[PDB]
């Protein structure tokens, strides 16, 4: 498996990013596994903008 987060939520309270978990909800992300292939274009439209927040959540990914 290799992602050292059980659930999106452990995961996003790892990174304090949280507040956008209704966001992940919304997008039909709701495994850890729907959220390997995303961009910052994804993010965008999830309605998750501001480009800190962006890196914020691609760089944890890349660091899985």
């Amino acid at each position: 498996d290799g992602i050292p987060y059980r659930t999106v939520s452990e995961w996003l309270e790892s990174i304090r990013m949280k507040r956008y978990i209704l966001h992940f909800h919304s997008a039909g992300l709701d495994t850890m596994e729907c959220v390997l292939e995303l961009t910052a274009e994804d993010l965008t439209q999830m309605g998750i903008t501001l480009p800190g927040h962006q890196k914020r959540i691609l760089c944890s990914i890349q660091g899985f």
